DNA sequence: ATTACCGGGCTCTGCCATCTTA
DNA sequence: TAAGATGGCAGAGCCCGGTAAT
């Protein structure tokens, strides 16, 4: 009835709306004005609170009290209200996608009775919100199938395995048991790998290769096998790279060769770089515009120590003036 | 005094398919 | 038999600085 000229009011892109979630449209009771008293009781902006209900409407139909509950209990791993206000800009689908408190409350309950700390509830919670809305047995799910995985390996108690992944690889619990099961093979296969260098490698340097969508790391590590035999890198050198930096998997395709490329314009030796994987760590904007920098001095890169491509600003910076 | 080695800290969706449930 | 609840998917880095090494 009053629905549609109160979200006018109050700044919602109502078309967006109505073609996300067109069920809650179709409704005789509504709790609009509840739900943004509410959030403005908790500090957030007229305008996120529009933002929020324009992503997931399904959220005006909740009740004061079933909120209340919701948000003391985040209140139990998250110390300030400012905290949630701000994950719920970024993610309001996590906290809204469920009204079951119960579970949330098991699922608190699980995860303490896993191991994890509060500092890592709350790890989990602010960059991986979606994990308080899993049901019950998915977390369980995952759960298990990392302490399957963890005694499958030498590691002597996987309770302990489970928590290094965890701390490392926060996003863990919300991709599924198949992703990171066949992102692990991938591992294995394509290299050595004995358990040992497995664990440290998914638990350390590796852990972001887990979470990896479907065949994108089989086909990230072909792009940098044949980018890298193109330049004369044997296997055995490319592996070496690769197991030393592992993070650049990641990269999209074109931004890896980019990297390469523009760092080689400049005459530096595919073997400089591969021998000092961190200087990918910087942009691409961050290189050139530190190459520029280097050149425009007496420095001809062809035959110079490129670590510093990497520095931080104020070693780097330090060391620019030096060079001049 | 300066670089190497290595690990940490940020990392916080939005959509579609497929069940439950009332 | 329609909404709500849930599972699951593609996506695609950068930067800083303590401490060991020299």
């Amino acid at each position: 009835e009053d629905l549609l000229k109160n979200l006018l009011t109050m700044g919602v892109d109502i078309d967006m709306a109505r073609k996300r979630q067109p069920g809650v449209f179709h409704r005789m009771i509504t709790n609009e004005q509840d739900l943004k008293m509410f959030l403005l009781s908790k500090g957030a902006s007229k305008e996120v609170i529009a933002s929020i209900i324009s992503r997931y409407p399904r959220a005006i139909t909740r009740t004061p009290e079933n909120l209340s509950k919701r948000w003391d209990l985040w209140r139990k791993i998250v110390t300030s209200d400012l905290e949630i206000v701000n994950i719920l800009e970024r993610s309001p689908e996590s906290f809204f996608r469920s009204n079951n408190n119960l579970n949330l409350e098991n699922n608190i309950k699980f995860l303490y009775s896993v191991g994890l700390t509060r500092k890592c509830l709350c790890r989990l919670l602010t960059n991986a919100p979606r994990t308080f809305s899993n049901s019950l047995d998915l977390n369980k799910q995952m759960v298990e199938f990392l302490q399957a995985a963890g005694l499958s390996l030498g590691h002597n108690d996987p309770a302990d395995f489970v928590r290094k992944i965890i701390f490392k690889n926060p996003f863990i619990l919300i991709q599924s048991t198949k992703r990171v099961k066949a992102n692990i093979e991938f591992l294995r296969s394509t290299f050595n790998l004995n358990s040992e260098e497995l664990l440290v490698l998914i638990c350390g340097p590796g852990a972001e290769i887990l979470d990896l969508s479907n065949d994108y790391a089989r086909r990230s590590y072909a792009n940098i096998k044949e980018k890298l035999f193109s330049l004369g890198c044997t296997e055995e050198e490319v592996q070496k790279f690769v197991l030393s930096y592992p993070d650049v998997i990641a990269l999209a395709e074109k931004k890896f060769n980019d990297k390469i490329d523009c760092l080689m314009e400049e005459n530096i030796s595919i073997s400089q770089i591969i021998e000092n994987p961190r200087v990918l760590d910087s942009s691409i904007s961050t290189l050139k515009s530190r190459i520029k920098e280097l050149v425009n001095a007496g420095c001809n890169l062809s035959t110079l120590n490129i670590t510093l491509l990497s520095w931080s600003k104020k070693r780097y910076e330090a060391k620019l003036k030096k060079l001049s």
